């Protein structure tokens, strides 16, 4: 199995260095995460999708520090493309569990409705449409890339109207602020999300395997591990508003 | 790019008559099933879940009559593993849809619960795991099979739940022999899936590429074509119920 494209080069030995400081810097910010969040779980009241996602964030650093182009990190494929499969099975792992939460931002309502069931839904479609692009190259990735555009525009349609709901039954201060500020954190890293496939190797080959996991990195201690933070935060101002007034 | 593992066997050609013969007859049940679908929704009542459903083992179908030894159909990968990520990406984009309709079997109840959440993160987290040990190879592969397998026990506790609850809140009678049904159904399909990723060259080798198709395709019939539509009996069941008395 030569396949000259397996080789390449995958950065410049200064996207790796900030690749691996990132890498550190998500792990250690993870593992406080998971402490902070346990503390509460023992203490006040945290919700699991806050944990599950930091906890498939510090594995997946772990994993991509240790193992990225390696197998269940790195497939080669007969194609000469190194598809990062790590990236999107981490991304199905813990995206439908972001999404559970952005449904529920308050975490009181037991209950959800077809529209928490219609992002979850377009949001596997556009994470397995953005891996078969991936894994696709040609216009079979222009193909499922597109698709993936379609499947993730109602991701996002969804996900505002959810952002939109939730700014709405939370109540007035604090509590709207923070539902903004997750908003815009969940807008802006969502979107990067698709412009860093466009930019990187799976797409066009701007930023490189490094590079790419620098940004992508970054984007999911947005995404991920602030975001989670800042839900939790959300459902700790609510505890605290049901105490005082509710 | 060579890698001799990926030529090897596809099957007896036998097995490759089987198989197309076998796709032949899920597109052909496939476009029966949509039709019909398509002639309730502009009649009766008939829920999204089964017409995705239907639809997505429908282009599956096709992709694998005409591309599954193609690219986001077969990955080659430098391992000299071929791996079936049409399989796998139909898994992801039909088993939380099959698994949001066995949530709410009677097509009622407009709201979900946390037990739903937990069946679909179980879900994608089983798929996941085992893509992972489809594409892992070796001890890694064992590893990753018995995440799927944790997860997986998950699903199948929380769906066998779900299914005791749906046959108690059905009304007696032929609601809850269709309710067993799918549960016989659902169960033996799903139990079988994981038998054949073990038997499959996923695992260890014993019925090629095409023989584990051909296995595929029939209880993907049972758990996609056939489970569909006895849950939109069901529902058409439930319908009546509630235009009776209800
Ligand atoms: C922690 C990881 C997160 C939140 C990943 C989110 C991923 C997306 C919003 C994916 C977007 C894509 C498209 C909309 C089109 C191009 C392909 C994708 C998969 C990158
Ligand atoms: C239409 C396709 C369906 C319903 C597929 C269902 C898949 C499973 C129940 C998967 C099971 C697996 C495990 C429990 C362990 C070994 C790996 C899997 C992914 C085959």
């Amino acid at each position: 199995c030569y396949c000259a494209g397996w080789i390449e080069s995958r950065g410049t030995n200064g996207a790796q260095t900030a690749s691996n400081v990132l890498q550190w810097l998500a792990a250690g910010f993870s593992i406080l995460l998971l402490m902070f969040y346990a503390y509460q779980t023992w203490k006040s009241t945290c919700g699991w999708e806050e944990i599950y996602v930091c906890a498939i964030e510090m594995v997946k650093v772990i994993l991509e520090f240790f193992f990225e182009f390696k197998n269940p990190s790195m497939l080669y494929l007969a194609t000469g493309h190194r598809v990062q499969w790590l990236r999107y099975a981490e991304w199905l792992l813990t995206c439908p569990v972001i999404l559970i939460h952005l449904s529920n931002l308050t975490g009181l309502s037991n209950d959800y409705s077809r529209r928490t069931m219609g992002l979850l839904v377009s949001d596997i479609g556009t994470i397995v449409w953005g891996a078969t692009s991936a894994m696709a190259t040609g216009y079979v990735k222009v193909i499922f890339f597109c698709l993936g555009l379609c499947y993730g525009a109602n991701t996002f349609f969804h996900a505002a109207k959810a952002y939109i709901e939730g700014y709405h039954t939370v109540p007035k201060g604090r509590c709207r602020q923070v539902v903004t500020g997750m908003a815009w954190l969940f807008f802006v890293s969502w979107g990067m999300f698709p412009i860093l496939f466009i930019l990187g190797p799976e797409g066009f080959g701007v930023l490189s395997v490094y590079g790419s996991t620098v940004g992508h990195t970054i984007i999911d201690l947005m995404s991920k591990n602030c975001w989670g933070l800042l839900g939790h935060y959300l459902r700790v101002l609510i505890h605290e508003h049901i105490l005082i007034h509710g």
